[PDB]
């Protein structure tokens, strides 16, 4: 039973590592989208002037 | 009567030895069946992740 438990826990640890990886990828993409929206806000602030 | 008894007991001991043999063989086979099921459990724990 202990062998089963330790093998399962190790594999679950690797799975959690993969989860951290996918979270990192999504966060990087979102950070870039944030930069793009920031530049769009620059352009809006400039264009609002008459 | 004593001679008949001692011969019978000797043959009985030999039979019990044969029984120990068959039990050992069965236990070895069951041991590796357990090993394979353990690996299956590890694989399933891996496969449960999304």
């Amino acid at each position: 039973r202990f062998t089963s438990n330790i093998k399962g826990l190790t594999q679950a640890a690797r799975n959690a590592n993969d989860g951290i990886s996918v979270a990192q990828t999504t966060e990087g993409a979102l950070s870039e989208i944030n930069n793009n929206l920031q530049r769009i806000r620059e352009l809006t602030v400039q264009a609002s002037t008459g």
